[PDB]
């Protein structure tokens, strides 16, 4: 076939029911994370070739940059519920990997201050039990995959995106291939 298990894509060997559609993991400490942020746009084309219908939802893991690590989660997860991850996405991967000017929980704040959030509203989100519910769920739902790596893509639960195995030559051929690997999952 033109697509094969194991070659644009592995299949879960344990699926997990009632899985988001489009699910992807990342972390700001995650050098691969920051080319699909940055230079590729990986979500932003996957979005522009996915059906009609289809939700897609990103969540930060835990397991790298240990505490700060803990707290980009967290922000993450205000961010969430803000509504303003394309707000601070781009500083937040500059702050960690690009001035390393983010060390300290202060410093994430910093970023969301400068992109216009207010102190008082960013304050009681990052203290609220929705975000700490929303932290639960970008636990819960890297748990259920037994997620040791980033970036990851994950469809219906069942599916999940092997880059390893696409040309590389070409940045924009590869996107596609992988948008297009996104919408054969989904279809499937």
């Amino acid at each position: 076939a033109q697509y094969e298990d194991g070659k644009q894509y592995t299949t879960l060997e344990k699926p997990v029911a009632g899985a988001p559609q489009v699910l992807e993991f990342f972390s700001f400490f995650c050098p691969h994370c920051y080319q699909f942020e940055e230079v590729l746009h990986i979500s932003d084309n996957v979005k522009k070739k996915l059906p009609e219908g289809v939700k897609m939802t990103k969540y930060h893991v835990n397991f790298m940059g240990g505490d700060l690590g803990k707290d980009l989660t967290q922000a993450w997860a205000v961010a969430m519920a803000l509504g303003v991850e394309d707000k601070v996405t781009v500083p937040l991967f500059e702050g960690v990997q690009k001035t390393q000017t983010i060390r300290s929980a202060s410093d994430i704040r910093d970023v969301f201050i400068n992109a216009g959030i207010k102190g008082e509203e960013y304050d009681a989100a990052w203290n609220s039990f929705v975000v700490k519910s929303l932290v639960a769920q970008q636990e819960k739902a890297a748990a259920d995959v037994q997620l040791r790596g980033v970036p990851a893509m994950f469809v219906n639960g069942k599916y999940q995106l092997n880059p390893q195995g696409m040309d590389t030559s070409n940045m924009d051929v590869f996107v596609q291939q992988y948008a297009d690997t996104v919408k054969y999952l989904s279809e499937k």
